[PDB]
């Protein structure tokens, strides 16, 4: 059972580690770079304290969340740089960045839940962030794919803050508070993708520009 | 509150699996994928609706996350199963979404079972590790690989869908584990001749993947 469960968590370390891997071969950015190798590193040394002690419920669960981030922060890169820009490949690598600072601290703090649930509030700032980067690709209106860059500024500093204080809650609900402007964004930009008029255009720029004065906020 | 922040989180999060179901359904060109990423779609505005109706059940939030999470990926799924052309690969993804379709009723109608939840939750968990093994197998074009990696995902097929219907049943969800294993050690047996330059190293991966096979059917 737990034996079989510790087995099955190796492999999915293994094949995290290969495919960060891929991407540090792959990718154009020597940001992007760095940080894959460092997602590679963070899933062998999980593969490796999983191996000597699988016996620990907190560190299994500190290292599972830290593989599921690694999977998704590197498809995260792999599709923030198949936008080709620049600035939407750097904001992804800040906040990749700091998702393995705050893997690092669950890694030295297996038992702490503030410091678990400060990772997993990031990894799902990457989600949001990157399907806001994604929806402002398609549109080629310059003027949205700026908002969305200020959004995704946004959180970055929203996500750094609680990197480094997981226990406070007021900088916990900030960042949550930039994901739901976030995904209300992507919502007005998707659903004016499947429309017709330039009025659709105007309309969903105006849902974009309320959702980020309510993030500045 | 902060419950309220998560609800309005929550909410937002199905919307938009909604439409990427609602998308993949438009772009498919396969009927069965076509009927099962519009069940995904109902699925995901049935979670918007329930927590809407009443965000304040624990169990209810838990088994709609689920949900909405096992859509994404079961979406994605679909689509890159979908992209290898093969017709096989589409079918034997359909029917493990069919299963998590299912299973995803079984929460829905049941939100303070964990039994259920697990199950719905193991049955995400080999979607995840059947479409990494087809789309290994795609990579190779070496034809018994991809046979035995059809094998595999044959075996988790029927696998699951004894999960789905026996949450319960502790023998049963560790059949699936250990089918998912298998599946995993082919992968990784896969991506790394893959890598390496041994041309030996094709028929290496070969009779690893066999090995996995048969521990599969054990």
């Amino acid at each position: 059972s737990r034996e079989l469960i510790a087995r099955y968590q190796i492999l999915l370390a293994e094949l995290a580690a290969i495919r960060a891997d891929i991407a540090a071969e792959r990718t154009g950015d020597p940001y992007v770079r760095k940080l894959a190798r460092e997602l590679k590193r963070l899933a062998q040394e999980a593969a490796e304290e999983v191996k000597r002690d699988p016996s620990s419920s907190d560190v299994n669960m500190a290292l599972l969340l830290i593989l599921l981030m690694i999977e998704l922060a590197v498809r995260a890169l792999e599709a923030a740089e198949r936008t080709g820009d620049p600035e939407v490949r750097e904001l992804a690598a800040e906040l990749v960045w700091l998702a393995v600072e705050a893997a690092e601290e669950v890694q030295r703090n297996p038992s702490s839940s503030d410091v678990w649930l400060a990772l997993h509030l990031i990894m799902l700032a990457i989600w949001a962030a990157v399907a806001a980067l994604e929806a402002a690709e398609r549109t080629g209106d310059p003027e949205v794919r700026e908002l969305a860059r200020e959004l995704v500024r946004l959180a970055v500093e929203a996500a750094e803050e609680v990197q480094r204080n997981p226990s406070s809650k007021e900088v916990y609900m900030a960042l949550l508070l930039i994901l739901i402007a976030i995904l209300e964004a992507v919502l007005s930009l998707l659903r004016a993708e499947r429309s017709g008029d330039p009025e659709k255009r105007e309309k969903a720029r105006e849902r974009v520009r309320e959702a980020v004065e309510r993030a500045e906020e």
